[PDB]
C-alpha cells in the first residue's frame, strides 16, 4: 500500500530521468 | 484513500505516455 | 496526511495542464 | 511512510521547476 506507492513514486522519479534526457535530445536537435 | 492515491499515480503514469509521445511530436517537427 | 497527499496529486495533475499547454507553446513555435 | 511520500511529492513538485525552466531553455532556443 505505502511501499508498493513509494516504489510508483521511485517509476515517476524514472520518468522525470527520461523528462530530462527527452529535453536534453531536443536541446542538443536545436545546440 | 490508498487505492483511489495509487489509481492518481496510475493518471500520472497516462501523463508521463502523453510527456513521451508530446516530445516524440516535437522530435519527429525537428527529425 | 492522505488528503493533504491526494490534494499534492491534484498540484501535479496542474503541472501535467501547464506540461501539455509548454508543449502545445513549443509545437505551435515549430506549427 | 506518509511524510517521507509527501516529502517524494515535494522532489516531484523540484522536477515540475526544472519541466518549466527545460521548456522556458527550449522556448528562449526557438524566442
Amino acid at each position: 500500500r505505502m511501499k508498493x506507492i513509494e516504489d510508483k513514486l521511485e517509476e515517476i522519479x524514472s520518468k522525470x530521468y527520461h523528462x530530462e534526457n527527452x529535453l536534453a535530445r531536443i536541446k542538443k536537435l536545436l545546440x
